[PDB]
């Protein structure tokens, strides 16, 4: 019940909610039905429309015009946005010549430059230059602030999850907002686009902006406005909140548009219907920006232009139907279109088995246009998997295409020519970022980012400490001209042992054999130094990873490579190796195909050993630093040793092999040298983050050597590729991947031919960012290099995401 009786009378667009029975004035007050009865009346006038005429001029105040155009509007601050263009032979903001704004200039008693976020919905990436003909105040924005070519989303590519990770830089599976629609398994309660539940606090979690500004003192406008208030309405209503004393007025906003969003959906991308909604959008933006130079805030504002997603071409034909893959469709439950989740219909049914329906729907078709997933299994970089709210199995959809349960569903709900919600990496799905005022820089293009890294930037304009969240704070500070962060680097936790020769050969019975008992002080001073570390400068080229947890760990220094050896997980948490542009690929040698070599410097009791290999039947084993590309036949023998082993399933080993024998050479001629980390990743809960010993799920079946669930490289190399990766002198260039630990190739369709059809296909499925093998295994990397920490953030932010061109 909302007791409407009451009155907007001095309070619309008021900024505290009012508490129920109540009636509310506030912008989100018809979105809830709870508006006073005279909230149309009071709060959305619209008489004499919008822009001020030759003959408004001066005119005597009418309080029922929608804007004003008398002599006193500017200090009452609800004068049309073009008052001063029409009345006093003022230009338009777009109108004039750019001019770098070094400091804020801001009128007397403002304390801190305010923040205006201007979000639109579907505004993909390309529009910038493709519609920069019918967008001249954005393009002005673009131009003198600062811009990245595209800013990546989140997965799914849908409106609410990327909205609240912009608000508050946290994945969807942390925040709780992981599609458009959810049912939770704890509440037993379902979220939608239309109707109540959606306005439940309990499904919104983390802190979002406004939440992080008022706790720390900082006064938010409401960011959300109901539908049916007009795009003109809502940027007189920011306008005339500026004006508001200094104790009262906000010092952060968000102007929301629905378009070009909704057109996008009916026309598609690109259709000729579009070119008058990003017109109209840009319009809104120039009496914005008109309103803040009336005000004298256009050079004291910090605006950010930013896209939630974008936008692809997609029809009702390009749908494929679980009902020509299932016989049992009925007993699921699907949530259809760009993705999919299935979960069974009844919990009462034991009948139901995901690992039948994800088999039945694993590549039946041909040209099959998506994948199923149990979602631990998805790309890590999709970051899509810790939360209940996320169903076990996943369909990861082809651009350009829906899934549908039937064909009843997809007529009985063409009409849509666009959609979104696909993988984050695809170039259709990419948003926008503008960021223009006294704090960002000018005339600046900065990489593309990804929009989890926002959130620290907007709290950085306002002052605000960042509540915990996905970012990593600094990655963005080349964005700004002030108020940067100056993280320093975490404290290595672990320092680690340097061991020398300890054991003899015959203290380990590990099961393991070798045929290297194939015997001169020239040499055996030399393999002396290169056990000591001697070239450790060649194949550790930005110092040893930081261990960031509790642990017991050995450096071992050989030849070839530099490891860090754990005696907890019987392996290398990291293995370092530079291979250059001039190396030879050569064989494993006949003699020495199942050699297993003890090492000396480490205990029996903190090895592998064969026998566990050889009596697991599933399970055999791989090297982490290759012995394809040992630098000579004696080098060679480094390659074989137990604590150079990892766990590997048949299938993997043929992912890996090629990797090692044929792409790390591949990858060091390309990009004149490679400096590769490789090493195992530990997450049987996949949250993102390393396993403790007590959480791992699989060992090798008779022993405590633990089964990884991925394995990961980072491959890095001089920027400016006429430099040597090994003799860099400026910026580093990084590709990264974590592949999943699999015993069999499923994933892979094509998986029956050769490696050279399909392994590199998977891998460049599988990239990632050196900050999500930092988070999964607790390591530090870059930690010794010629280059600024904030340079180095950005590094680690980076994604290759083999897309063609923008
Ligand atoms: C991206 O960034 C985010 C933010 O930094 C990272 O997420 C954090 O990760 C932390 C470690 O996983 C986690 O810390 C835990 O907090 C527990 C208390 O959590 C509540 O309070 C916080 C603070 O206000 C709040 O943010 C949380 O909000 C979550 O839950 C609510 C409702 O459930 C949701 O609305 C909301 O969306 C959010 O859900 C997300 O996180 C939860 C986990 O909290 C997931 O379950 C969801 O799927 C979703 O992703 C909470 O309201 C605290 O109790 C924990 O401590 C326990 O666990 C450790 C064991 O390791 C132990 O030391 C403690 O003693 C304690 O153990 C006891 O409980 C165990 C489990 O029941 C039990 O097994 C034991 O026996 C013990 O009894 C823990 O410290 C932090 O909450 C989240 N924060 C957020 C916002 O998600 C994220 O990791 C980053 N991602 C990457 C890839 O880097
Ligand atoms: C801090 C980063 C800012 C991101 C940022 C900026 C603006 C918004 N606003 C909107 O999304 C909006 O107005 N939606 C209208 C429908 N609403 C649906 C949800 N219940 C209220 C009505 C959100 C996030
Ligand atoms: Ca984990
Ligand atoms: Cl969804
Ligand atoms: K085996
Ligand atoms: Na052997
Ligand atoms: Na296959
Ligand atoms: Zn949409």
């Amino acid at each position: 019940w909302t007791a409407t009786s009451g009155s907007c009378k001095g309070r619309c667009f008021e900024l505290q909610e009012v508490g129920p029975p109540d009636c509310r004035c506030d912008n989100l007050c018809k979105s809830y039905s709870s508006c006073c009865h005279d909230f149309d009346e009071l709060c959305l006038k619209t008489a004499r429309g919008w822009e001020c005429t030759k003959d408004r001029c001066g005119e005597v105040r009418n309080e029922e015009n929608a804007c004003h155009c008398s002599e006193d509007c500017l200090s009452r601050g609800d004068c049309c946005t073009n008052y001063q263009v029409v009345c006093k032979g003022e230009s338009h903001w777009v109108d004039d010549d750019c001019e770098e704004i070094k400091v804020p200039e801001c009128p007397a008693g403002f304390v801190r430059p305010p923040l205006i976020i201007f979000s639109v919905d579907g505004f993909r990436a390309s529009y910038m230059k493709k519609g920069s003909k019918v967008m001249p105040n954005i393009e002005k924005l673009r131009s003198c602030g600062t811009h990245a070519p595209y800013m990546r989303p989140v997965y799914p590519t849908k409106t609410f999850p990327n909205l609240y990770t912009l608000a508050t830089g946290l994945y969807p599976e942390s925040h709780g907002i992981v599609g458009n629609s959810m049912y939770d398994p704890v509440f037993d309660a379902s979220f939608h686009l239309r109707g109540r539940e959606k306005f439940n606090h309990r499904w919104w979690g983390g802190q979002p902006l406004w939440i992080t500004a008022t706790k720390q003192g900082v006064r938010a406008g409401t960011f959300f406005w109901s539908v049916s208030i007009p795009h003109e309405r809502r940027i007189l209503t920011i306008l005339q909140w500026l004006s508001l004393p200094d104790n009262e007025r906000p010092s952060v906003y968000a102007f929301y548009s629905e378009q070009p969003d909704f057109s996008g959906h009916k026309y598609g991308p690109f259709g000729p219907e579009m070119t008058n909604p990003l017109r109209e959008i840009d319009k809104t933006v120039g009496q914005l920006m008109d309103g803040l130079k009336q005000l004298r805030l256009h050079r004291c504002v910090n605006v950010i232009f930013v896209g939630d997603h974008g936008m692809e071409d997609v029809t009702c034909d390009r749908t494929e139907f679980l009902s020509n893959y299932l016989t049992n469709v009925d007993d699921i439950t699907l949530v259809p279109g760009t993705l999919g989740r299935i979960r069974a219909k009844s919990i009462n049914n034991s009948k139901y088995d995901p690992k039948t329906i994800i088999a039945a729907l694993t590549c039946k078709k041909p040209d099959q246009h998506f994948k199923p997933y149990m979602k631990q299994h998805l790309p890590k970089r999709l970051h899509y998997a810790n939360n209940r709210r996320i169903e076990d199995i996943h369909l990861l959809v082809d651009r350009r295409w829906h899934v549908a349960r039937k064909p009843l569903d997809v007529y009985k709900k063409c009409f849509f020519q666009g959609d979104h919600g696909f993988d984050n990496k695809v170039n259709s799905m990419q948003t926008v970022f503008v960021g223009y005022g006294p704090t960002f820089k000018y005339r600046t293009k900065v990489p593309p980012f990804e929009n989890i890294e926002l959130y620290n930037v907007m709290c950085d304009l306002l002052g605000l400490k960042p509540a915990p969240n996905n970012g990593t704070h600094g990655s963005l500070n080349h964005l700004l001209r002030t108020n940067t962060f100056r993280p320093t680097m975490p404290d290595e936790v672990s320092r680690p042992n340097y061991p020398g020769i300890m054991y003899l050969q015959s203290e380990f019975d590990l099961g393991c054999t070798c045929d290297d008992k194939v015997e001169n002080k020239l040499e055996e001073l030399n393999k002396r130094l290169h056990t000591k570390g001697s070239t450790k400068e060649r194949h550790l080229l930005y110092g040893r990873p930081a261990v960031l947890y509790r642990t017991s760990y050995d450096i071992l220094y050989h030849t070839d490579f530099e490891s860090g050896y754990s005696e907890i997980f019987l392996m290398p948490l990291w293995t370092s190796y530079t291979i250059s542009k001039q190396a030879e690929v050569s064989s494993i040698p006949e003699h020495l195909t199942n050699c297993v070599r003890p090492d000396v410097r480490v205990s029996p009791g903190f090895s592998q050993n064969c026998l566990a290999y050889k009596n697991d039947k599933q399970m055999s084993y791989g090297f982490l630093f290759p012995p394809y590309l040992s630098s000579s036949p004696e080098a060679k023998y480094d390659a074989f040793l137990v604590t150079n082993m990892v766990p590997m399933y048949p299938a993997f080993k043929r992912v890996w092999a090629y990797f090692q024998r044929v792409l790390v050479k591949k990858y060091a001629s390309e990009r004149n040298g490679v400096n590769v980390i490789s090493g195992p990743i530990f997450d049987y809960n996949y949250d993102g983050l390393r396993d403790t010993e007590d959480e791992i799920k699989q060992y090798v079946e008779g022993s405590s050597i633990p089964v990884p669930t991925h394995y990961y490289s980072i491959i890095t190399s001089c920027l400016d590729f006429t430099q040597p990766a090994d003799k860099c002198d400026g910026p580093l260039s990084v590709s990264s991947f974590i592949l999943p630990h699999r015993p069999d190739n499923d994933e892979s369709c094509n998986s029956s031919e050769d490696e050279s059809k399909w392994v590199e296909e998977l891998m460049k499925m599988h990239t990632a960012r050196v900050r999500d093998i930092e988070h999964l295994t607790g390591l530090d990397f870059y930690r010794k290099t010629s280059r600024s920490y904030s340079e180095i953030l950005t590094l680690k932010t980076y994604l290759h995401t083999y897309e063609s061109e923008i």
